[PDB]
């Protein structure tokens, strides 16, 4: 029942009503589970982003635990910070850092990144993934929308709602979870899978950074999923434009066999990442 689920969720959040510890609430966007408001912490004056999501209105309410548990448990230089979380009425509120550089999706819809910029983004995402994968966390929703930027070009992985924490008793999942165009073939097939699915989704995000959109984006989501499931691996449209070293980097991610697919640790050691830039190199994309 709703109250039973609410009581369980309550075990993982900070205690109390946060409404009087915040002011200046302004709605700044919406997302799949709810809204995001900017607000100000009275005690400190710190501006925070607050995700607000109704426990009754979700597709799969159990995934609300991920909104809190993952950032509670896991911290990293390239992972968004959570400050506090609360239950307010029938809503879960999660207080997060406000990243003012926006999402990578809003850059790639405008311009193509150069290779130094692609390597900078990939190195940051791979450091977060190597760390999360080592802890048994599968993200399951890697795509440019999940990548947020600070004003000085620091890259942070966000959107942990679809996460799976695997364990010794259930070391693999088989659920159909993700965003269609970025889902690995083994996820679409409902085969047992683990961390490798995030490497395939990162390869689709590299295609977004080179081409502007993922493969099959003119198809409906189900039709794209059928093509990803059955067809040979997708290619860059702009394959002619990229270095041999970048092409090799991407080829090692978009591999159908999940065992042969590169791990995050393997990719961190790839020569493509020898020419990663400084955070500053992304700042021209945000101004
Ligand atoms: C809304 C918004 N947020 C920005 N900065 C932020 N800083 N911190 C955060 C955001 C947006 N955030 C976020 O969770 N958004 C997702 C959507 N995905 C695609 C990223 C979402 C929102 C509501 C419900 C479910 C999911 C957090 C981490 C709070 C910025 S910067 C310029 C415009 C802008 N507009």
């Amino acid at each position: 029942t709703h109250e039973q689920f609410k009581a369980a969720l309550r075990m993982v959040v900070d205690q109390g009503d946060p409404r009087l510890l915040l002011d200046s609430y302004v709605k700044i966007g919406e997302g799949s589970t709810g809204i995001v408001c900017l607000a100000r912490e009275k005690h400190s004056g710190r501006q925070v982003a607050v995700k607000m999501m109704d426990l009754r209105k979700q597709q799969r309410r159990e995934l609300l635990f991920n909104e809190v548990v993952i950032m509670r448990d896991y911290q990293h230089f390239n992972v968004v910070e959570m400050y506090k979380s609360y239950l307010v009425g029938e809503e879960l509120w999660v207080l997060m850092e406000f990243l003012q550089g926006g999402a990578l999706t809003d850059i790639v819809s405008q311009v193509r990144l150069n290779e130094e910029q692609i390597a900078t983004v990939c190195e940051a995402v791979l450091q977060a993934l190597a760390y999360l994968h080592a802890q048994g966390v599968i993200h399951r929703d890697i795509k440019s929308d999940s990548i947020l930027l600070t004003l000085d070009g620091r890259v942070k992985l966000s959107d942990f709602g679809f996460c799976a924490q695997i364990s010794k008793d259930v070391p693999k999942r088989k659920s159909l979870v993700g965003t269609p165009y970025w889902m690995a073939p083994e996820v679409i097939s409902r085969s047992l899978y683990a961390t490798e699915v995030d490497i395939w989704s990162l390869g689709i995000m590299v295609i977004e950074m080179v081409d502007g959109e993922p493969p099959y984006f003119s198809d409906s989501p189900v039709q794209a999923m059928k093509r990803l499931r059955d067809s040979p691996p997708p290619k860059l449209k702009n394959s002619h434009k990229v270095s041999p070293v970048l092409r090799d980097f991407l080829e090692r991610m978009l591999v159908r066999d999940p065992q042969e697919r590169a791990t995050a640790q393997e990719l961190l050691d790839h020569p493509f990442l020898l020419q990663t830039g400084l955070p500053e190199c992304l700042v021209p994309l945000i101004q």
